[PDB]
């Protein structure tokens, strides 16, 4: 069901030395809904390329559009399984110290702060 179960390391680790020779200026992101949620929908995909220049408060801004919620559904992005230090850090740099060994950055997203 979720994304390290369905592909090997070595398909993990090759998919990303792929996205850095063809969108060598993306982060590849795996954002995935927390397997207890009950309110918010499940995203259309799971492997996004974000451009490296967007800091994680934009991050939030587009994944609450692409689920098409409104002003009122609380929304929480736990980054590398914890919560984000700040959302002022471009994704560039939160890569850099939260990036997984298979070399892709994993977020989980809920409607209450207790996954
Ligand atoms: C970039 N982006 C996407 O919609 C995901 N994506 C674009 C390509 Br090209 C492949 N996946 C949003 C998260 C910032
Ligand atoms: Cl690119």
């Amino acid at each position: 069901k979720t994304f390290k179960q369905r592909r090997t390391f070595e398909q993990r680790v090759e998919d990303v030395r792929l996205i850095r020779e063809q969108h060598p200026t993306k982060i590849p992101v795996i954002i995935e809904r927390y397997k207890g949620e009950k309110q918010l929908p499940v995203l259309d995909k799971t492997k996004f390329l974000v451009p490296d220049h967007v800091n994680m408060s934009e991050l939030i801004k587009i994944i609450r559009r692409r689920l098409q919620l409104n002003a009122n559904q609380a929304f929480f992005l736990l980054v590398n399984g914890h919560s984000m230090v700040s959302v002022s850090t471009p994704i560039s740099e939160v890569y850099e110290s939260e990036k997984d060994e298979d070399g892709f950055l994993y977020m989980v997203y809920a409607s209450q702060e207790t996954f």
